[PDB]
């Protein structure tokens, strides 16, 4: 599957990984920028500490940025 | 956790539940609608099909309706 990879901005090839995941949080100034986001591939739905939130997909190139950071 | 849960529109208490998920999926409507939507909460971030996306938070509440369906 190819997935989006912070912090390139191309498609990446990912041989062994099932879905595309987004990660979002947020810093002192979430509401002036948005949130902080991480984008990458995964083998599954990768697990979440508090305060992170996570979005997952498993169609090629499904994860591009965000807009508010989650939305 | 509270979360949402459809289709209830207001937020259930869920004592064995650690994340509030959103599962969006398509339908020959969804470019005059926008995508079918799921609402629930769970002990962990479920498992996708091909096609349904997911998205996990374990805040309380953070499940509202997305809107476009996934933003």
């Amino acid at each position: 599957i190819r997935c989006f990879i912070t912090p390139d901005i191309t498609s990446k090839d990912c041989p062994n990984g099932h879905v595309c995941y987004t990660k979002t949080w947020c810093d002192a100034f979430c509401s002036i920028r948005g949130k902080r986001v991480d984008l990458g591939c995964a083998a599954t739905c990768p697990t979440v500490k508090t305060g992170v939130d996570i979005q997952c997909c498993s169609t090629d190139n499904c994860n591009p940025f965000p807009t508010r950071k989650r939305p």
